[PDB]
């Protein structure tokens, strides 16, 4: 690894490279082992240089946002982890808004309101970054990143810049082309419609109230873990299986929303995975229905 470190240092400012860095310090779930290399670029060129280098030497690269939609094993991640959290700009021009993939979508949603632009109120409570939102076509309460996005600037695994328009992004229900061909999102552009701020505020206020009353927003958490099985709702099945409150390590099935797994007591990525297995097993026994995992689990098992 000496070799990679030395090489990376030839390509990007040294202080932007952290070695054997515990990811639990940065993930929304507060879990995750060591990242061999944790890079925080402040420019697109730096992302390109790192991706090209990794491609050339076959080093796996993991793109990360706020970690609100993954579970990283306690063994950490082998290779290079690029955090896009510093690519945070948000700029508005009339009805258009551009934002770096590291910017919090909630921050962009709040900028939209500041300019009396309607169309992103649905995102006032979605955790994470713009890059992650694009990756999953994040959506809530009838809204989707897809409603107002024009394009997303990305870097392919070979290190080239590619501007993908709305159609090319192939935004779908909880999916996109970012997933299918491992591109890294650098920036997203939107076009919104002028609106009446008091009305924009009222919608955000209602959606905030609604979500707060239904979700365990006060605990680090991973959101909706399972796919929805035919004829039922995963959270309802889990609840009817009397799994709410069931804990393993420091992670338990939320007593506020059975579809959520909260880190209530310094839990680990291992607890999450174990609890998932246990929930799948308990439900299958009670209803004969098999819940399939929706949230990706990455990284290595410890030891
Ligand atoms: C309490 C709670 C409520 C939630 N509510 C909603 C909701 O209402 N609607 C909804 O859609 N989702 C929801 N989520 C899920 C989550 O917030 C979204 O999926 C979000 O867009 C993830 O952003 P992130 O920065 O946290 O991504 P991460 O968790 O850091 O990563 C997610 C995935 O995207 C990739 N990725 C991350 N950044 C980039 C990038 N720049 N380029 C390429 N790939 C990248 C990663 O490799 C990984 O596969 C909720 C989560 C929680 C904990």
């Amino acid at each position: 690894n000496k070799d990679i470190y030395q090489a990376l240092q030839q390509l990007i400012p040294n202080e932007k490279i952290k070695v054997d860095e515990p990811l639990k310090r940065y993930t929304y779930t507060k879990t995750g082992g060591n990242a061999d290399f944790y890079i925080t670029p402040t420019k697109n060129e730096e992302v390109q240089a790192v991706v090209k280098y990794a491609y050339q030497n076959e080093i796996p690269v993991t793109y990360l946002g706020n970690g609100s939609n993954i579970i990283i094993r306690e063994g950490g991640i082998r290779g290079i982890v690029i955090s896009l959290l510093s690519l945070d700009h948000i700029e508005v021009s009339d009805d258009a808004i551009i934002a770096g993939s590291g910017a919090a979508i909630i921050d962009v949603s709040r900028v939209a309101r500041d300019y009396a632009l309607t169309g992103l109120e649905f995102a006032c409570g979605i955790p994470g970054s713009i890059g992650g939102a694009v990756y999953m076509n994040a959506g809530a309460y009838g809204g989707e990143v897809k409603d107002c996005i024009d394009y997303a600037l990305c870097v392919n695994e070979q290190g080239s810049l590619i501007k993908l328009t709305t159609k090319e992004l192939e935004l779908d229900y909880r999916n996109s082309i970012i997933q299918k061909e491992h591109l890294v999102v650098l920036e997203a552009a939107f076009t919104l419609a002028p609106g009446k701020m008091t009305e924009i505020q009222a919608k955000m206020d209602d959606l905030t109230e609604r979500r707060e009353s239904k979700q365990p927003l006060e605990y680090p958490s991973c959101g909706s873990v399972f796919q929805r099985p035919p004829g039922h709702f995963a959270g309802k099945l889990i609840q009817d299986s009397n799994l709410q409150g069931h804990r393993i390590g420091g992670v338990e099935v939320s007593t506020k929303h059975a579809g959520f797994m909260v880190n209530v007591d310094n839990g680990t990525a291992t607890d999450y995975e174990n609890l998932i297995h246990y929930v799948q097993k308990t439900v299958k026994e009670k209803f004969g229905i098999e819940l399939n995992r929706e949230v990706r689990i990455i990284g290595e098992h410890p030891k």
